[PDB]
This record gives structure tokens, C-alpha cells and sequence, in this order.
């Protein structure tokens, strides 16, 4: 089977030992206390779980004899036993790609990677534990952006003048990746280092998204700043603007923000985070109680150059629900209800 | 994505080459002869299969610079192609955990591990081929015990005075691990070395088990002995007592036993095994024909220090069926009918 | 759980470092242009995808102290992100076996391997991109052959007199592997190297195949020739004859062929391929328009001893459909409709 059967194994010279095994060992013991309005649902969803986000990966680089740009590849496994999921992950569930790099024009990757917009949403703005609100939270229809996405081509520019970089990507959408749709998206992000500050801007457009009986277009915009000061204080702040248009003329808009404050001293880092989605507006009308927010606190100990220990507490306050354009409830990260979470964890890199 | 995204890869110093790849290569060619009472069911269930229980694992240890107890981790894949199943296993389907160890207080593991009770049920008492009766066999409702279980914290004591050790564990149940329940369980085992003998006792309690339209509590108790004699004879014997209470007032009790005899000489080991479940009692009344038993013989050849070859033959005689508390047939390991199995196998450890 | 619990890990001497990690990094960017007769279906199925056929494997050999023939084993992962599928593959989805080998009598493998017949169908006769027609295409009922198959024992002879080799195999069927049937199959292939030519012949019989409310018997025969000339010209040609007999007395026949021409000069290889399935005959009557064919062109660049780059174009013309013996449509590789495909790709072996 496959594009060339096992011919590579029969005719090519094996490049023995040209790989690296790597892994992130990551365990979070997390107790969730839900307040959904239903005592049984709270008992099911809440309680103590172990969130095992350990993963194994393989990666390598190769200088082909007949081609100047260096070939790069990566295959990274999924989380081996996350909370709320069964055990076991396949290889290739996380960033998994081939590509080429050259110091002059940067790096082009093909495969499964983070979109330029999602990368900024994810880090720094989803940490610590802000992601239920800022990453995959929100009430807007269609697809505000992809996150980790297969069938993508992504270009990461060089760091021009040691100060300015661009990431650009296009790819197939989720249904298109199964031969079940013709959705697609394109995106671009830019970063500018201004001394102790970094400026970020990003865009993503999704097209031909099928949902709630309509076809959707989404456009999402993001601006952010990150900074670190000499007294050990650092911060980030991000503003995010989401627009969606359905094929029946319905328009939706929602915006969001995320901010974080960190104090690093010695082997310790203290962190506070806040994120909110504001009320969704549909066809000029504000939908009441469609906002979300989360406040988070974290203390982290640099127990080793390769590892951290941390404790975290957060409070999620979600929207009360809304209907999509087909008169059914629209799923959001608030569907299961509000909760608080107390957790301790370890992360280790080999 | 995740509790801390890809921050570990970005900010931590990679602890290169600090891992081990290990594996058990295990293949059993097994012919089954079923006598279910339906000739077509016999043809489907029976016949020759290959039972590929090979698996790959990763593990390592790390002395963190700022923390005295040693960090340990393991990620083990599932069986790559077992009999009666499709091919392919993910990483993390078997014992997969992080933990800490210190010579004074032993070892604590968090993740997916064997329960204290199941570890004794599994070894030595399920071997060779006694498991259909003694491990997952039985007629009792609820969950008599978990076996390999995610969302567990397990403490293994040191071997005090070269004689006495304890294993204790608590964890979330199966539905709770999907956010769909609040089942939980706790267990404890103790081992006492009296020269050539070892004494074993174990307990497990499961709570809030949802099954057959009821909520269940289970309590399971186990006592056993194992012995090694230098004329080459070794043996084990176990008695197991299981009780279950449903929320509609039903009580069930069942007990079981397992015994094995071994003669080891040179590169050879002969083994006989026997296990039985006795009649289930429901509400003080014994249910007739709800018992099971199995007799097994095995010859094992130590073909290498790292590997064994073995041949095995066993006869399973199962219960004749019983209803659960929702007036439908209760699934047991006897549902598919009686069978004999003849097999040869290899196991190899790298 | 398992035939021997975790006893290997507790009692056997670990053969550390007796393993190899290997991989094929394989990425194909493929644009599909469908002409199915329905514009929506054309839009869903067609478009650009990445076909990531990268996979990771583990393999090794061990000379047992007490056994002459060398022990061999392999565990190979599946495709990490193929087109039309989700991401993630388990270990063991591809060739995964244990076995023994000796220079005198060849090699026996137990586990998941290609059948002798399928190996010739796959390479050379399905390349480049002829497989939709010649590999899993075709309209005949039952199972014309297995491809990669679990529960197999396969014997590969030595190359006698440097000229003649045999592969023979038997195994359980797909439902038998789940204990849901008693299908099985046997096959044999032979190869003869006569100067610049290689001659190939193969047979496979499948029995007790359940499909379309019937039980099927299949017999498939194959003859082929491959040639390599010193001026850089090479070719292959293969003929395939398939017969099937259903348990209600219906008989079916179909034949097929595949041919390819290659010109290799320096670091370049040009390739043209053609394959066709001819009209199916059912109970002596030809069913019109049940034939398929494909024409394909490829240019391949040997970018490295370990890697190739290639570009490829093909046009698939499929049958218009047919009913099975239960009066429902019989699925074939033409069910989704005709299409053209343009692609570029890379393959790399480490
Ligand atoms: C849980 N039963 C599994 C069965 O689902 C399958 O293994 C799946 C595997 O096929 C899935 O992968 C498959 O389905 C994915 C969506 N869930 C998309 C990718 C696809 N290859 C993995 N995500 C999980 C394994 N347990 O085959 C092995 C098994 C044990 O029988
Ligand atoms: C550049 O950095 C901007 C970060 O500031 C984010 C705060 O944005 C305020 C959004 O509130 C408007 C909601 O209607
Ligand atoms: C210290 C380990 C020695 C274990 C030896 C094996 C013991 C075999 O005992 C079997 C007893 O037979 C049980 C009959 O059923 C008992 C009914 O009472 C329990 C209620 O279910
Ligand atoms: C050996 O190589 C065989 C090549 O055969 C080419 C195709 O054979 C003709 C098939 O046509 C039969 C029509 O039913
Ligand atoms: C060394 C032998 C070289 C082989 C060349 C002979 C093969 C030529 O036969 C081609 C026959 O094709 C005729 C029609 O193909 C089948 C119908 O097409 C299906 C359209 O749906
Ligand atoms: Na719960
Ligand atoms: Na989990
Ligand atoms: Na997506
Ligand atoms: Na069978
Ligand atoms: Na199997
Ligand atoms: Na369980
Ligand atoms: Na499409
Ligand atoms: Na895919
Ligand atoms: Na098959």
C-alpha cells in the first residue's frame, strides 16, 4: 500500500542512527469542583483526575547529497493518558511534519503544525490554565481559527535584522482532511522585538466552513505585547477580535483578551493570569450572558535545569449557553458548566 | 494545547540520552476448541490465532538538582496484535506513570498501574492460562476489582527487615476517568517472607460503580502462599472472597481459589495449574451452576537467559449463565462457552 | 493480563541495546480533481491534501544460547497522517512479527505480514499510483486476496542456486481474527531470475469469506515478468485472474493487468504505468461497464542515497457501479468516482 509501497526499504541506503528520541514527561494531578446547576453532572465531571500529558517524539535532520536546503522531519506522539480521556496515544497526533530549512529564507514545513494565529493564542496567552476561555472557548459560529492542524504548509521566515519575523501558513480544513468538505484557511503572524518588549500581530481566515446548516467565513485578528523587566517582573497582554459571516447573511462578532503577570526570583516563579471572552453580538444585537472569564494563579519551582514543579488554582466562569443558527444549542467550552481547579504538576524534558 | 503547551521544549534544558527503550517480544500460537452448544458459534470463536502481546516501552530516572527523592517515569505501549483484537496499540496503554523513590520510604507512582489486589491475582495466581476463570472470570456484579487502572496513586514500601512489604493505592474509577461518573476505589496488599515461603494478603474496595441500572459497592479479599524448595519444586495457592452490594438491596458473594505446582530442572520447567470460581450466592441463596474451573499444564524451555519457549494446554469449564439485576443476561467469561486451548509461545525481553 | 503477565520483565535477563529504531519519512502533497457527476461530491473528495505516510519501526535479532536458528522480530507503526484519514498511528499496524531464520532453510515469520500474492501485486505492479485499480480495485465479490494480514505464518525460502525462491503462507481471515468467523487463506509465490529477466507466479485461495449475505471462496492467480537492461531501461508486466464462488451458487470472474516502463539515467528516473481491470463476468454473463483503468506518469530524482523526490500525475477511470448478491450496491474503489491526481513527494529511509 501507499505512494511507493515498501520500495524505500528495498532500494534506498538506510541512513542508520540519524534520529533523535525525545520526550516531555508531564503529569498534572487536578481536582475540579464544578457548579453546573445539576448535582449529578457536577459529581460526574468533578473530582480528582491525573492529567498525563507525557509524550514521546522522533525527529531528525538530513543534508541530502544533491540539495542544499537541510531536510527536517518530526513525528510526535499524543498525550498518553490525559484527563477525561482513555489511555494510549498514536504516533503523529501532535506536531508531525517534513520540511526544508536554509538560513537565507527560513523554514518550510508540510504536515501537522500549529497555525500562526494559534501559536500566539496558545503561548503565552493560554497560560496558566486560561485555555478553556481563551484557546478553545468562545461562542462565535463557524471556526474562529484552527489550532494544531493537519494538511498545512507553514513558512517561518528568518529573524530579519535579529528583530522581525513572519509566520505564514495555508491548509485544508477539518472536513476537507477527510474528503468530506472543501473548507480551508490561511493565516499569518508577525513579531517585532523592541528591546525588552515584543510586539505580535496575527490573522487567520477560515473559509467554506459547514456548520448549523450554513456555510461560514471567519476572520480573526490578534494583537499582543510581551515584556520582561530587570526586577524579575514579566507580562503579556493580548486582544483578539473574531468575525463570522454565515451564507444566510447572519453576522457575528466577539472579542476577547488575555493578560498575565509573572514574578521570577531565584528558583521560583509566581504567575497570575486573566482572560475573558466578551458577549457575542449577532446581527447587531448583544447576546446576554455569552461572555466567559477565568482567573488563575500559579507558583512554579525550578527543581532542575530539565524540570519544573508547580501548583495552580483557577476559577472558570462560563457563558450560559446560546443557540446556533439551526435552533439547536451551540457547543462551547461552557456547556459542561463552571468549575474551579486545584492542581500540582511536574514537567521534564529529555 | 495542554497544561503548559510546548513551554518545556522551549524553556527547559533537554536532558539528552536520558531514556531507555525496552520491549517484551511475546508471540503465542493458540488453537481453541469451543463447545458452546451452537456449532456456528464454535466455528467463529474457535480455530487457530496468533496472540501477539509484544510491546515497546520507554522509561528513565532523573536525580533533580533541588529535590532528594529520585524522579522516575515510564511509558509502555499496549499489545501490538492480540488474539481476538485488531492490530495496533498506542503508547501509554500499559503501565505508564511518573513517580518518586527514596530508599527510606520506597516508591510512589502516579498514573496507570496495577492495583495491589490485581497484581497478586495476576501473578502468580493466573498462570498458566488460569485467567479466564481467576482474573476476569466470575459471576459477581459491580466491579470485583480494577486491574490496570489509570488515575491511580500507588505507594510501594521498602522491604522492611528483608521480610515485610506493603503496597497501597487509591484511584478514580473507569467512568470518573471520562468525566462520566464518580466511581473510586482503594486497595492494599502485604507480603511476608518466611524463609522459603511468602505469605500474601490483599484487599480492594470499589465504590459508586454503575452497572445494570444500579450503583454498586464491592469488597474483595485475598490470601495466598507461595513457596520455593531447592529440590526444584515451587507452588502457590490463593483463596479469594468477593462481595457486592447493589443500591436496590441485592447482595452477592462468590469465592474462588487458584493453585499451581512447578518443577524446575536445568533448562526446563513443568507446571500444573488449577483455578475455580464457586457458586455465586445472591441474597443468601446459592445460584446453581454458576461456578467455573480450569486445569492447565505447561512445559517451558529456557532457550536463553533473555527468552523462553513454552507449550501449554488447558481446559475451561464455565458456568451456565445468570441474569443481572436489569433482567438481562449478565456477561461473564463463560458467555462464549466452554473451550480447550493448545498453544506454543515465545517471550523475549530486550 | 496476557499469556504470561509481566513475568518476562521480572525473571528474564534483559538483552539491552539489541534493537534498532528505523523509519520511513514519506510525504506526498497530492491534488485530486474528481469527476463523479455531482459537484458537491467532487468538491468534498477533491482538493489538496498531504498524504503523510511516515512510520516508525522497531526491529532486532537474537542468537538464543540454546537454539540454532536466529530469532527475529519486528514492530512497525502505521502511517502517521494519511490523506483522507485522521492523524495518529499505533505500533503494530504495519509488518509486525516474530520468527526464526537460518541460511540453510530460509525464514519463517509469525504475525502480520504481506501475503505472497499481495507482495507481487503491491511491488512492482501497483507503482506509480496504479493501486486504486490493481491493488484494492476490482469488482469481484468475496476477498480476491488479503494484503497485509495478521494471524499469518509465512515461509521465505533461500535463493536456491542464486536463481529460484519461494514464499508460502497460510493464515486466519479477518473475521476469524476477531473470533467472529472461520475464514482462512493460503498462498504461494515463486520467483526465477533468468539473466536480465525475473519471472513471477503466485496463487492465493480464500475460504469462508462472509460478505453480501453469502459465504465466498476465492482463487486468484498471477504471472508477471520484470526486466532490467544495461542502457537504463526496465519494465514490468503482470496478469491477474480472479474467480469467486458464493454459497448460493453464483460464480464470478474478472481479470486484470498492470504494466510499467522506466528509464533511469544518472540521478533521474522516468516512469509510465498502466493498469486495468476488465469486465466482470457473473454466471457466464459479462456485466458491461464494470472495467477500470489508470494511466500514470512519474519523474523521480535520487536526491540522496537515502532519499528520493518525485512528481507524479495520474488519471483514474473507474467502473460505474454494480450490485452485490444481496441487491445492494457493492463497494469498489470506483464508488467515489473518477479522478485525476497531481502530486509531489519525498521518501527518506533511516
Ligand atoms: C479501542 N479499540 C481500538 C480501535 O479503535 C483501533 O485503535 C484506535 C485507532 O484506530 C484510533 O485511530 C483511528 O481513529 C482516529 C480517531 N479516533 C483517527 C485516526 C485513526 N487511525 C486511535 N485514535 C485510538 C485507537 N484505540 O484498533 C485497536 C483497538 C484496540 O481495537
Ligand atoms: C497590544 O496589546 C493590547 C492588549 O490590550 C488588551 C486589552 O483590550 C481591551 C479589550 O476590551 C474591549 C472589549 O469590548
Ligand atoms: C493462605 C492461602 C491458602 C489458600 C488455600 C486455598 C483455599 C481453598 O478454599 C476453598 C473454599 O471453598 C469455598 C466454599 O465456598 C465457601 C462459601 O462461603 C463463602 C461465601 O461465598
Ligand atoms: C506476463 O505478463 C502478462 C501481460 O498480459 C497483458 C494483459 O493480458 C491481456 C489481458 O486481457 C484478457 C482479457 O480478458
Ligand atoms: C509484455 C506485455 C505488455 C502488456 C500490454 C498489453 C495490455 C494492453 O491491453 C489494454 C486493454 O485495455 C482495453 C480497455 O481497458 C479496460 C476498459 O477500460 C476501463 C474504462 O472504464
Ligand atoms: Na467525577
Ligand atoms: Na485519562
Ligand atoms: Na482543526
Ligand atoms: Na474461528
Ligand atoms: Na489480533
Ligand atoms: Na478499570
Ligand atoms: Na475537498
Ligand atoms: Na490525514
Ligand atoms: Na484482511
Amino acid at each position: 500500500d501507499g505512494a511507493n509501497s515498501d520500495a524505500a526499504k528495498e532500494y534506498l541506503t538506510k541512513d542508520s542512527f540519524s534520529y533523535e528520541v525525545y520526550g516531555i514527561i508531564a503529569m498534572q494531578a487536578a481536582y475540579r469542583d464544578y457548579d453546573s446547576g445539576d448535582a449529578k453532572q457536577d459529581d460526574n465531571l468533578g473530582g480528582m483526575q491525573l492529567n498525563n500529558e507525557s509524550r514521546i517524539g522522533f525527529r531528525g535532520k538530513k543534508q541530502f547529497a544533491n540539495f542544499e536546503p537541510t531536510f527536517i522531519w518530526q513525528i510526535e506522539g499524543g498525550y498518553v493518558d490525559p484527563s477525561f480521556g482513555g489511555e494510549g496515544a498514536g504516533l503523529g497526533e501532535r506536531d508531525t511534519f517534513v520540511g526544508f530549512e536554509s538560513a537565507s529564507w527560513g523554514q518550510v514545513r508540510l504536515g501537522r503544525v500549529l497555525t500562526p494565529m494559534y501559536e500566539l493564542v496558545d503561548w503565552p496567552a493560554s497560560n496558566p490554565g486560561l485555555g478553556d476561555v481563551y484557546d478553545w472557548g468562545g461562542a462565535i459560529g463557524g471556526a474562529k481559527y484552527q489550532d494544531r492542524q493537519s494538511n498545512t504548509i507553514r513558512w517561518d521566515s528568518p529573524m530579519y535584522a535579529d528583530k522581525f519575523s513572519i509566520d505564514a501558513a495555508v491548509g485544508a480544513g477539518d472536513k476537507a482532511g477527510l474528503g468530506a468538505g472543501d473548507d480551508y484557511w490561511g493565516g499569518i503572524a508577525a513579531h517585532y522585538k523592541l528591546g525588552p518588549l515584543q510586539l505580535d500581530a496575527a490573522y487567520e481566515g477560515n473559509r467554506n466552513i459547514e456548520a448549523e446548516g450554513q456555510t461560514w467565513e471567519n476572520n480573526t485578528y490578534l494583537v499582543g505585547v510581551q515584556g520582561w523587566f530587570e526586577n524579575g517582573i514579566s507580562f503579556f497582554a493580548q486582544y483578539k477580535y473574531m468575525e463570522a459571516d454565515a451564507s444566510n447573511g447572519v453576522n457575528e462578532k466577539q472579542d476577547a483578551m488575555s493578560a498575565g503577570l509573572m514574578y521570577t526570583t531565584g528558583d521560583w516563579q509566581y504567575k497570575l493570569g486573566y482572560a475573558a471572552n466578551f458577549d457575542l453580538e449577532r446581527d447587531g444585537k448583544t447576546l446576554s450572558n455569552t461572555s466567559d472569564d477565568v482567573v488563575s494563579a500559579q507558583i512554579m519551582y525550578f527543581v532542575d535545569p530539565s524540570a519544573v514543579l508547580y501548583a495552580r488554582a483557577r476559577m472558570n466562569d462560563f457563558n450560559e449557553g446560546l443557540d446556533g443558527l439551526d435552533d439547536a444549542a451551540r457547543w462551547t467550552s461552557g456547556t459542561n458548566g463552571d468549575y474551579n481547579e486545584y492542581s500540582v504538576g511536574v514537567e521534564y524534558y529529555f
